[PDB]
């Protein structure tokens, strides 16, 4: 299983930034002829690293087709290093703004269910994403997606069904908002602000920040507010009443009556495949 020699990882390019961290794209190159192969290199910035060392096993433990590949560490004596498969097509959030014009219905649903059944293992693992977004797809080809990363991610603790922990508080369960609880539920109401997203193609006058910050008229305290008075994000322009209606069953208030993910990717399968024409 590989194992990296942290004096041979070369730098290319930035691929994203936080608070706390970074991925880059880097290159493993012990020939030192520049015919290593390129990888993703998650780095912490400035307990976090007890998080990041449950991240890179929880990461590790996954291997699924729509799972990004963990390939191993890399280490000083004695600033861990996680690397992972570089996927160059890049996250489906920029993805899909760059190519709307050859991106139709079908294929957002193929997305949705690749997305699902990804899920879905997470779940048979009792393991909580807490970030699902479009941000963190990726692309690996056309037809087929990876959830690529798993920062936010717990293990749901064995006797109990949530785990209690800036924060994307526009793709957040309400009881995730109120009550800082995390649950499968809550992933799954993410999902449907993902379903969201793809249909709206990323139209920036359409992202959740901006509808609901528009129905809004502390922020946090107005969303709460405004989704325990059954707000949602309108129907996106075009956007099939099937397709909404699985968006406004994950946005259910109640937990206990919001669809499971195996559910999702069955109805999103069986639409998918009544368009085929
Ligand atoms: C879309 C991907 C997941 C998200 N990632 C990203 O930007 N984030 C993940 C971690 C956070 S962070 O490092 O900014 C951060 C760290 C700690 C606290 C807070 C923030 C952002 C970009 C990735 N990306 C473009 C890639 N492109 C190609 N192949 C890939 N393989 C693996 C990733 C990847």
């Amino acid at each position: 299983p590989t194992q990296f020699e942290e004096r041979h990882l070369k730098f290319l390019q930035q691929l994203g930034k936080g608070n706390f961290g970074s991925v880059e794209m880097c290159r493993y190159d012990p020939l030192q002829d520049n015919t290593g192969e390129v990888v993703a290199v998650k780095k912490l910035q400035h307990e976090h690293l007890r998080d990041f060392e449950r991240e890179i096993e929880i990461l590790k433990s996954l291997q699924h087709d729509n799972i990004v590949k963990y390939k191993g560490v890399c280490y000083s004596a004695g600033n861990l290093k996680l690397i992972m498969e570089y996927l160059p097509y890049g996250s489906l959030r920029d993805y899909l703004q760059k190519h709307k014009e050859r991106i139709d219905h079908i294929k957002l649903l193929q997305y949705t269910s690749q997305i699902c059944k990804g899920m879905e293992y997470l779940g048979t693992k009792r393991y909580i994403h807490r970030d699902l977004a479009t941000r963190n797809i990726l692309v690996e080809n056309e037809n087929r997606v990876k959830i690529g990363d798993f920062g936010l991610t717990k293990v749901l603790p064995q006797d109990k069904e949530y785990y209690k922990v800036e924060s994307p508080i526009f793709w957040y369960a309400p009881e995730s908002l109120t009550e800082s609880k995390f649950s499968v539920a809550s992933d799954v109401w993410s999902f449907g602000v993902v379903l969201y997203e793809l249909f709206t193609y990323i139209e920036k006058s359409k992202s959740p920040p901006a509808e609901f910050m528009r129905m809004i008229g502390s922020i946090v305290t107005h969303l709460i507010e405004l989704l325990k008075n059954n707000g949602r994000l309108p129907r996106p322009d075009g956007c099939p009443d099937e397709i909404y209606m699985i968006m406004t069953e994950c946005w259910n208030n109640n937990v206990n009556q919001r669809p499971s993910f195996r559910d999702l990717a069955l109805r999103v399968d069986q639409v998918r495949d009544n368009m085929a024409g």
